[PDB]
């Protein structure tokens, strides 16, 4: 690995978040709690901390829209891509966007797991972290990778220990 032309990880030990828009399927307290639990699950492997702004854009703007929006790339609604985010490096960098049209769920049985999606998107917001593993927590297009329970599978650990470490295996793919 996940090498991109964007600074992989912010230069501060603490970052900011600003949830400009919110979903609807689950309440804002659940959005903040799932963001906080997902981010605590990221911060479980790296000593990076997160805070909220008082009056200004955060380095991790989190937003939701319902089929297209005033962004670099308009959403589609129910299908295809479910959320998208940008690599960190000030400005729009690190910010993440979600399609509220797609049915969100905390983790009950059926729907699109918010804890997984937030973890996925916030991972890119942290410092990138994609892969192509059969059960990758950042796997592109849902499949085998069980979203009900992920708690940073192997892709996340490999990304984090590749970024906040060095050692890696060779593979291509
Ligand atoms: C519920 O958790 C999910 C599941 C799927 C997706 S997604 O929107 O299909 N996803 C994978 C495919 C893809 C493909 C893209 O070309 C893309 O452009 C930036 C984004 C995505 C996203 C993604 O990786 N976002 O970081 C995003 C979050
Ligand atoms: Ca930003
Ligand atoms: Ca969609
Ligand atoms: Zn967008
Ligand atoms: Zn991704």
């Amino acid at each position: 690995y996940s090498l991109f032309p964007n600074s992989p990880k912010w230069t501060s030990k603490v970052v900011t978040y600003r949830i400009v828009s919110y979903t609807r399927d689950l309440p804002h307290i659940t959005v903040d709690r799932l963001v906080s639990k997902a981010l605590n699950m990221w911060g479980k492997e790296i000593p990076l901390h997160f805070r909220k702004v008082v009056w200004g854009t955060a380095d991790i703007m989190i937003g939701f829209a319902r089929g297209a929006h005033g962004d670099s790339y308009p959403f589609d609604g129910p299908g295809n891509t479910l959320a998208h985010a940008f690599a960190p490096g000030t400005g729009l960098g690190g910010d993440a966007h979600f399609d509220e049209d797609e049915r969100w769920t905390d983790g009950s049985s059926l729907g699109i797991n918010f804890l997984y999606a937030a973890t996925h998107e916030l991972g890119h917001s942290l410092g990138m972290g994609h892969s192509s593993d059969p059960n990758a927590v950042m796997y592109p297009t849902y499949g085998n990778g069980d979203p009900q329970n992920f708690k940073l599978s192997q892709d996340d650990i490999k990304g984090i220990q590749k970024l906040y470490g060095k050692r890696s295996n060779s593979r291509k793919k």
